[PDB]
């Protein structure tokens, strides 16, 4: 189809920023190969770049040697194809010390229907595509 059921939405948005804004060593690769899967080429693209070990603000480099797990708290939908994902953050150190942060993201979404290999396919099934997207810390402390 082009459109799904907005709880269908909500899980594949939730799996987005959960991919996107958390960290694990031990899923790293697989949730890169997710938000990869999931974007539109041109967003992978600016996702790559900022994921990079390059960019200072890589998750790969805030999160050295941390865990970063993300809690979604709500999604909105704004219009058909915009939506508003409220969630924290819960930022491990090797110490044990844990922070909690609170973060929205927004972001164009649709699903196409495309061809692609049966093993990424089974990964993104119904052709989720994010096309535009943002996440701010929120003012909540």
């Amino acid at each position: 189809p082009n459109n799904y059921d907005e709880a269908i939405t909500r899980y594949f948005a939730s799996k987005y920023v959960r991919a996107r804004e958390g960290f694990q060593l031990s899923e790293a690769e697989y949730n890169f190969r997710l938000i990869s899967l999931l974007s539109s080429p041109e967003e992978q693209n600016r996702f790559a770049k900022w994921y990079s070990g390059n960019n200072p603000e890589s998750p790969q480099n805030i999160y050295h040697n941390m865990t970063a797990k993300v809690t979604i708290k709500s999604i909105s939908f704004l219009s058909k194809d915009l939506i508003q994902v409220r969630y924290y953050k819960t930022i491990r150190e090797l110490n044990g010390k844990e922070n909690i942060s609170h973060w929205v993201s927004i972001l164009n979404f649709s699903y196409i229907n495309a061809h692609i290999s049966t093993e990424d396919r089974l990964i993104n099934p119904l052709g989720f595509q994010v096309s535009e997207y943002r996440s701010d810390p929120e003012v909540i402390k």
